[PDB]
C-alpha cells in the first residue's frame, strides 16, 4: 500500500 507523509 501507499500513504501520504505523516511523521
Amino acid at each position: 500500500e501507499v500513504n501520504p507523509p505523516v511523521p
